[PDB]
């Protein structure tokens, strides 16, 4: 049901780049015209680590080329050229969400990787050793203690799928559009200062019916990302 | 109804130097307005640089050796004993560039901020937990606030923004009634202590302020309980509970 | 004294480990002899900080003798690599150590040498509390000596202070009798490795710990670091120890 990242995202927010943001309550012509096509707009929770993928039973990382840059051999075009390619001998941390297997050629068994998803109820996470098949042809965030310094505390190297946690209480955009409410980012930036998942997370990226996606940092909302800033994400409330 | 943080705040209980640590003793000030019937009203200390809105803008404090200058604009407001200083307040210089932070940014603005509108960290309608709000500051003009954030002591109570806070609004709930210790209870060093390690608001704060009838103010740091006051040991203080 | 063990020699592995020192799936087998005797298991949390011991009434640090070395004055052996296990008497220069004592501004050495600031459950077992304990009260008994200043503080204390060996009783956690041969039998569990790796990572105390100690009723222990079980350590991976439900 949840869209695959394989392109750069937009922002629900018209923002400047001053090289800070300078964020404004005009939304993404875009996201104006979907909501207006009639398209659900389903709010998931951005995490914060290293975009990945599984792709028939491994793991790839993305990386986006510039221009004139050697194009690595066994990089996938997707959607400044995004797309994906198989981990390198150096890649110790992406292949430690793997499960161990010491009596292995590898040390690792290829076939299970760690991943934090919502538990059987939906009211939290859970570390779960899941088989990476399960993932297959399905965008995942690599995140741990070795990946952007673990602003969320995890325990362990682990993959979560893009759109699992879906924001509760989060604006109603359409709520914005042809308008009931004008102040979409004020609503926005007070829903990460004091909802209770918002100070879980780095942001949130909009999963529609289309295959669009429309995300926001907690920078272009004047707010801190950090360990000290974000409450650990095992502990968000679902 | 809170005090103004304008001259240097005295200790609840006198402090021995060898650092400051609290004994056992409570301040004569302290007993002196407590015997002379004034109210005292526990309120959390929190970790920051101390300022204050004058007029409609940010003011940050200052202090001033006697034997220096004075900077343009600059308001004493009281005078320090031990140091000696003169304490006062400014405007913000050019390059209080997290001084400024805490107001709201506007892109109708030629410098990107809404000068009348700041974000601060206060009590929700209900008085159980902390919201940040943004407000005119106006609503806080001739407060003294603690400004706090990312950029002011690494940030210990792990907010998400540079915001302000008006000194008294975090009102301490079970911490010891000093009326008991001017006498019915003995160990106020001990009980203070045990109160900012066992406490469910001790654990985010990092101390404590009297605040009287009197005008008059009485402090006392983690340190002054030798405890450590950081991020590692606080807990986040937009989680507090109220 | 107290019925928790005392920390006196190297404290083996629950489970067989290979080689980074990881755990397998796989019983130490001192501990599934020690199970199929009938010995009592508590398991106890794990915390990280330095090893001491309340010796007559001086906290006492834990100093291991390599085999190549002279022993210091006032060294108690205590258990047995190639290294000694022994106790020391704390040096001038100790600063953190004698930090756990209850300062004193009045005294000569700014402490009250006879009260320690230790971490213990309270009145109900329901949470830790900070507490000012007459040191005469652990004589005897090996704690674990923790604050800032140790391990950069894991446990996000708020001041140096002690706690006994085997304070913090786990609940939820893996009863290891389920995965040995019952009178011969089969066992009635068999993956002990992915159920003590999996209470860690989601019980309600897991995310507090270090990792777990079990302590026997025959004296003995037996340890699993959260390494052991290809897990981080740290701060940011670890919830504030007093926040620990119990
Ligand atoms: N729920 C989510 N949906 C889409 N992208 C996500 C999600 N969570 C994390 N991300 C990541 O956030 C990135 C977008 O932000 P950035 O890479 O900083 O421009 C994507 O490339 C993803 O790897
Ligand atoms: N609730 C409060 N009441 C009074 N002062 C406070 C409060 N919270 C923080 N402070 C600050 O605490 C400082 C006094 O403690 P110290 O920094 O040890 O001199 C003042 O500069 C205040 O700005
Ligand atoms: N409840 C406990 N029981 C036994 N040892 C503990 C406990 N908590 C912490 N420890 C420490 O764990 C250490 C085990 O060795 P190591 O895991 O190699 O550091 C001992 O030296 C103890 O000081
Ligand atoms: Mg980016
Ligand atoms: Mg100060
Ligand atoms: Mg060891
Ligand atoms: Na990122
Ligand atoms: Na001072
Ligand atoms: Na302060
Ligand atoms: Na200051």
């Amino acid at each position: 049901k949840m869209c695959e990242v394989h392109d750069k995202i937009s922002a629900i927010l018209v923002c400047a780049h001053v090289k800070k943001y300078l964020a404004t309550n005009c939304l993404n012509p875009g996201l104006i015209s979907a909501i207006q096509a009639g398209a659900r707009v389903v709010p998931t929770a951005k995490t914060d680590g290293t975009c990945c993928r599984v792709f028939n039973g491994k793991i790839q990382k993305r990386r986006d080329i510039k221009p004139g840059r050697e194009v690595p051999e066994g990089w996938i075009q997707t959607g400044h050229l995004i797309g994906f390619m198989d981990l390198e001998k150096g890649d110790k941390w992406h292949y430690d969400c793997h499960v161990k297997d010491p009596s292995s050629p590898s040390g690792l068994d290829i076939n299970k990787v760690l991943c934090i998803t919502t538990n059987k109820a939906g009211d939290a996470l859970v570390y779960e050793e899941v088989n990476i098949a399960d993932l297959n042809g399905h965008t995942v965030e690599l995140m741990g203690p070795k990946f952007q310094s673990n602003p969320h505390g995890l325990k362990a190297h682990c993959l979560m799928r893009h759109g699992t946690v879906k924001l509760t209480d989060f604006p109603d955009l359409r709520d914005y559009v042809s308008p009931l409410k004008e102040n979409a980012l004020a609503d926005i930036r007070n829903w990460f200062l004091n909802s209770k998942q918002g100070p879980h997370l780095e942001g949130v990226v909009l999963h529609l019916d289309n295959g669009e996606m429309y995300k926001l940092h907690r920078h272009h909302l004047d707010l801190e990302w950090s360990a000290k800033s974000a409450r650990p994400l095992d502990q968000i409330p679902l």
